């Protein structure tokens, strides 16, 4: 930087701060990664200075030739990740993604059948603190009590209950491939739309890891900043038949000017999704997971659903008797980030929760193959098996040391 | 820029553009600006990398202890700028900071008293295809037909026959100073909330060029943006009394992850805010637009309301028998940026419209001073008085660029 150390020494210190916390701590926050230097650059560009309320070639300001340029290159270069007859590049979050497929397809009231918030799904699928609860009757589908997998079974007798408007599928802890063709039969069994939440797979539904939920769903949603290592901001796909619609649920529906300089961070990002090197990083995420629930297992872990198919983990802590509120803040002490989230049937509020969510998005990132999952396995095991004794937290702490550099 | 160019010469081709057309343009868009250099830096940083959702000392994740030294400096100098109990600089943009305000006060249906859209109301303020006019009932008051001040006789009339639970004051496209004091005693004449939205005058409120709205309004929300020449977002002020539901509003209600990098280049803009010579620079905005709004006149140009108390001002095209529509693009063949706006009891539609909407804080931002503001209205002066001359437009033209260097 050049400008902010001298004008704003406060600020400049603290990022300069949160950069050298980024590089040595382990990063497990499922949602999180690094973004690239060229992402950035879009994003910290003059962009930012213009006002481009409506869509390419249909603004309603005079000046738009090139933010439209930028704005059409994200658009296109989603559509060929995703396949999909419509984006929409302007949500700025996957909240505001989320909401604006609500503000679309549903009329205040109406009912809504997403996954357990307990068991996987996410605040803006019906939490009643939330929006999406405040707004809409929201009714869940649950994973099974063993498996821990979703019971497709109780998603179609929900359906046929509750009769919903809409069906929301995915998450934010779960470990599992989702079935969207399943889901999707079902919504047409009950007449009801179909919207996928791939916010947290999106990366790995890039490279071919996950199935694609496009050809299923009539919308998709997604934040562009997880597994797909895009700038923070979301995204919609949808059907041609839609598009229109949600263009105006966007705008002038829930938002105004758009961010075009987050606009061109997400071309940018579009791009390097789109490169081979992407697809063998989302590759080495899933590895990664893999081999971590393995050596988190072979340390005497329960993991819910016992193991993962995707970028992330979730670890039941009952067997060691302790709070996911503990481990998190052990972890913390060594230098490892995790978050505490409700395990299925979780016998603890979700301020304290049975369990820790871990995704390895954010250290493959970094270059952490294999071997460091086996470390950073053998590190967690260390010190949550030993909370109380200091040596095995200075023990940890070192180890972590070791792999950050 | 660096990776960027190497990494994807489509979008920096593109962003090039851009900033070589601010440069050469005449960017008249009253809520246009340009940020600096230490704002843009400030947002391409890795702070766009965290999760961080909650407030700073009560995150939702671990390792918020930078992130939450950046928020805090933005909310304690929007503080200082303002004088507000409380500030909440998570607000994605000015529509989402709208949105989250009309969550916290407001039930499906209710009652909510804005200015009339076509005579300077914002979208966000009850357009029947914007979510705050399909969410609530809004209702308007308008301005004199023949001052085009807003009628505070008619305001009261609208409080007192409605009874809004919310009354909105400010505007998208009022040139005179709103009397936020009047706004006041009038929603506690029918017990309503009183909510302003500055976004197009903050900059103006934080110098000192404008009323502050903050000791009269139960809320208050802006653009960071516009006047104020920060980062493109949002932000709500609001007393003490409120500061835990309107967060609650923001998250977990509307939002999820705030977007860090640009809370980083509000903190970064605010403090730019704070010096001397952004009070310099405000002034001169109010200066420049008074001296084009006389110019203006000098030309033979009607404005809506006979001139400016600040940053913008409509000019009335039907004496010149123009569409604002039509000046809008003569203006854009030469170099000159404006809006088509509907003018107070406008006889076009929206789309077409009697006006044409113009600003100088982003030329003033540039440099241009009373001088420039002569030439630029006599520019205008020139094109419009000779629509079908190609030889005024190619002297237009050369005068527009003997401006821009
Ligand atoms: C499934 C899912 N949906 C939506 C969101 C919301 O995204 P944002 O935090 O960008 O609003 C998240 C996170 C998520 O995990
Ligand atoms: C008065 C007013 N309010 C709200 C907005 C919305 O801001 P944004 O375009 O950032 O959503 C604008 C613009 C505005 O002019």
């Amino acid at each position: 930087m050049k400008y902010l150390p001298q004008q704003d020494p406060q600020v400049f210190a603290a990022i300069e701060q949160e950069r050298k916390r980024q590089h040595a701590k382990i990063e497990l926050i499922a949602s999180e990664n690094f973004v690239s230097r060229a992402v950035m650059e879009a994003q910290g560009s003059v962009l930012t200075n213009k006002y481009a309320e409506g869509y390419p070639g249909r603004r309603y300001y005079g000046g738009c030739e090139y933010v439209d340029i930028v704005e059409e290159l994200a658009r296109e270069r989603a559509k060929q990740l995703f396949g999909a007859e419509h984006a929409n590049v302007q949500p700025h979050s996957g909240a505001q993604a989320n909401m604006a497929v609500y503000f679309t397809v549903l009329e205040h009231g109406d009912t809504v059948l997403g996954m357990n918030l307990s068991h996987g799904g996410h605040l803006t699928h019906g939490s009643p603190v939330n929006f999406s609860g405040v707004q809409y009757n929201f009714v869940a589908y649950g994973v099974d009590p063993e498996t821990h997998v979703i019971d497709y079974d109780d998603v179609r007798e929900k359906a046929r209950l509750h009769r919903p408007k809409l069906i929301v599928a995915a998450a934010s802890a779960y470990p599992r491939i989702i079935d969207f063709a399943k889901f999707r039969e079902i919504a047409d069994e009950v007449g009801a739309y179909l919207m996928v939440d791939m916010a947290h797979i999106a990366g790995l539904v890039a490279a071919g890891l996950h199935p694609n939920p496009v050809p299923y769903a009539h919308f998709v949603t997604t934040t562009t900043h997880m597994t797909l290592r895009g700038p923070r901001g979301g995204m919609i796909l949808c059907q041609e038949q839609f598009a229109k619609q949600i263009d105006k649920a966007i705008f002038p529906g829930i938002q105004g000017g758009p961010l075009m300089h987050v606009i061109a961070a997400k071309a940018v990002a579009f791009g390097e999704a789109l490169q081979d090197d992407f697809k063998a990083y989302a590759k080495r995420v899933v590895d990664n997971a893999k081999r971590l629930a393995s050596a988190l297992q072979n340390e005497g872990f329960t993991l819910v659903s016992g193991g993962t198919d995707n970028h992330l983990l979730l670890v039941d802590l009952r067997p060691q008797q302790l709070t996911g509120k503990t481990a998190e803040k052990v972890l913390d002490e060594v230098g490892i980030t995790v978050n505490k989230n409700t395990i299925p049937y979780d016998p603890e509020s979700p301020f304290v929760t049975s369990g820790i969510r871990i995704g390895t998005a954010a250290v493959t990132t970094r270059g952490f193959g294999l071997e460091e999952m086996d470390e950073i396995a053998a590190i967690i095991g260390l010190v949550l098996k030993n909370v109380g004794s200091e040596q095995a937290l200075e023990e940890a702490r070192q180890r972590v040391a070791a792999l950050t550099d």
